[PDB]
Protein backbone atom coordinates (compact mmCIF):
# COMPACT_ATOMS: atom_id res chain seq x y z
CA UNK A 1 0.00 0.00 0.00
CA UNK A 2 2.10 3.03 -1.27
CA UNK A 3 0.60 6.98 -1.17
CA UNK A 4 1.71 9.15 -3.44
CA UNK A 5 2.40 13.03 -1.64
CA UNK A 6 2.89 15.52 -4.12
CA UNK A 7 4.66 18.61 -2.67
CA UNK A 8 6.11 21.50 -4.24
CA UNK A 9 8.46 22.70 -1.65
CA UNK A 10 12.53 21.14 -1.50
CA UNK A 11 12.48 22.23 1.47
CA UNK A 12 9.87 20.08 2.71
CA UNK A 13 10.31 17.05 0.98
CA UNK A 14 14.03 16.80 2.24
CA UNK A 15 12.77 16.87 6.08
CA UNK A 16 10.12 14.01 4.86
CA UNK A 17 13.19 12.13 3.03
CA UNK A 18 15.93 12.55 5.75
CA UNK A 19 12.80 10.89 8.63
CA UNK A 20 12.19 8.05 5.87
CA UNK A 21 15.45 7.19 5.66
CA UNK A 22 16.34 7.77 9.00
CA UNK A 23 13.30 5.46 10.31
CA UNK A 24 14.06 2.51 7.81
CA UNK A 25 17.55 2.38 9.31
CA UNK A 26 15.63 1.77 12.72
CA UNK A 27 14.27 -1.33 11.39
CA UNK A 28 17.78 -2.68 10.11
CA UNK A 29 18.65 -2.42 14.03
CA UNK A 30 16.07 -4.03 15.42
CA UNK A 31 16.11 -7.39 13.10
CA UNK B 1 11.01 21.62 -7.87
CA UNK B 2 8.09 18.91 -7.31
CA UNK B 3 9.13 16.09 -6.09
CA UNK B 4 6.76 13.29 -4.66
CA UNK B 5 7.27 11.17 -1.73
CA UNK B 6 6.49 7.15 -2.48
CA UNK B 7 6.01 5.91 1.53
CA UNK B 8 4.78 2.83 2.40
CA UNK B 9 3.92 3.28 5.79
CA UNK B 10 0.31 4.53 6.98
CA UNK B 11 1.93 5.84 10.22
CA UNK B 12 5.23 7.65 9.33
CA UNK B 13 3.17 9.01 5.67
CA UNK B 14 0.46 10.24 8.83
CA UNK B 15 3.24 12.56 9.32
CA UNK B 16 4.80 13.93 6.52
CA UNK B 17 0.82 14.51 5.62
CA UNK B 18 0.01 16.39 8.83
CA UNK B 19 3.64 18.69 8.18
CA UNK B 20 2.69 19.20 4.63
CA UNK B 21 -0.76 20.62 5.06
CA UNK B 22 0.58 22.59 8.25
CA UNK B 23 3.04 23.89 6.14
CA UNK B 24 0.99 24.86 3.56
CA UNK B 25 -1.31 26.95 5.96
CA UNK B 26 2.16 29.00 6.81
CA UNK B 27 2.49 29.84 2.93
CA UNK B 28 -0.91 31.31 3.07
CA UNK B 29 -0.36 33.84 6.29
CA UNK B 30 3.12 35.28 4.34
CA UNK B 31 2.18 37.87 1.99
CA UNK C 1 0.32 17.97 29.34
CA UNK C 2 3.60 19.51 29.00
CA UNK C 3 6.98 17.59 28.64
CA UNK C 4 10.25 19.01 28.08
CA UNK C 5 13.17 17.95 25.59
CA UNK C 6 17.02 18.64 26.08
CA UNK C 7 18.04 19.11 22.64
CA UNK C 8 21.62 20.94 21.43
CA UNK C 9 20.76 21.71 18.11
CA UNK C 10 19.96 25.03 16.85
CA UNK C 11 18.85 23.40 13.78
CA UNK C 12 17.29 20.39 14.77
CA UNK C 13 15.38 22.10 17.45
CA UNK C 14 14.27 25.14 15.27
CA UNK C 15 12.54 22.09 13.14
CA UNK C 16 10.39 20.89 16.14
CA UNK C 17 9.98 24.49 17.46
CA UNK C 18 8.32 25.09 13.94
CA UNK C 19 6.08 22.41 14.01
CA UNK C 20 5.18 23.36 17.57
CA UNK C 21 4.01 27.09 16.98
CA UNK C 22 2.07 25.90 13.71
CA UNK C 23 0.57 22.71 15.53
CA UNK C 24 -0.82 25.48 17.79
CA UNK C 25 -2.13 27.72 14.61
CA UNK C 26 -4.28 24.58 13.49
CA UNK C 27 -5.93 24.67 16.52
CA UNK C 28 -7.42 28.23 16.10
CA UNK C 29 -8.35 27.22 12.54
CA UNK C 30 -10.28 24.26 13.98
CA UNK C 31 -10.38 22.30 9.99
CA UNK D 1 23.20 27.22 24.26
CA UNK D 2 20.60 24.47 24.90
CA UNK D 3 17.22 24.55 23.56
CA UNK D 4 13.91 23.24 25.90
CA UNK D 5 10.85 22.35 24.10
CA UNK D 6 7.56 22.58 25.75
CA UNK D 7 5.08 20.56 23.84
CA UNK D 8 1.43 20.29 25.04
CA UNK D 9 1.01 16.59 23.51
CA UNK D 10 2.47 13.09 23.82
CA UNK D 11 2.18 12.14 20.42
CA UNK D 12 3.97 15.40 19.21
CA UNK D 13 6.73 14.97 21.86
CA UNK D 14 6.91 11.80 20.59
CA UNK D 15 7.83 12.35 17.21
CA UNK D 16 10.00 14.89 18.19
CA UNK D 17 11.41 12.81 20.25
CA UNK D 18 12.53 10.02 17.95
CA UNK D 19 13.72 12.10 15.61
CA UNK D 20 16.12 13.78 18.15
CA UNK D 21 17.11 10.38 19.12
CA UNK D 22 17.21 8.79 15.42
CA UNK D 23 19.00 11.23 14.38
CA UNK D 24 21.61 10.97 16.90
CA UNK D 25 22.35 7.40 15.71
CA UNK D 26 22.71 8.62 12.67
CA UNK D 27 25.88 10.60 13.71
CA UNK D 28 27.67 7.55 15.26
CA UNK D 29 27.88 5.65 11.98
CA UNK D 30 29.40 8.78 9.68
CA UNK D 31 30.31 8.55 6.06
Amino acid sequence: ESFGLGIRGRERFEMFRELNEALELKDAQAG
